[PDB]
């Protein structure tokens, strides 16, 4: 396993425990236990990248302590 960082534009940041292989679809799972924020909404970016569903950790080569961005868009419904 390996920590990565989720940095919001509040400040108020997250720290995941990964692996390489997980998708993105994992890491949005995960940041929706820890900010109630649906996948859908979640644009999540990392070095200018929008991450997509179906891709690993490994294919945008976040590694030990990365951080990536957290940007809110809503669309659809609220919970």
């Amino acid at each position: 396993g390996m920590p990565i960082f989720v940095k919001t534009l509040t400040g108020k940041n997250i720290t995941l425990e990964v692996e390489p292989s997980d998708t993105i679809e994992n890491v949005k799972a995960k940041i929706q236990d820890k900010e109630g924020i649906p996948p859908d909404q979640q644009r999540l970016i990392f070095t200018g990248k929008k991450l997509e569903d179906g891709r690993t950790l490994s294919d945008y080569n976040i590694k030990f302590a990365s951080t990536l961005h957290l940007v809110i868009r809503l669309r659809g419904a609220r919970p």
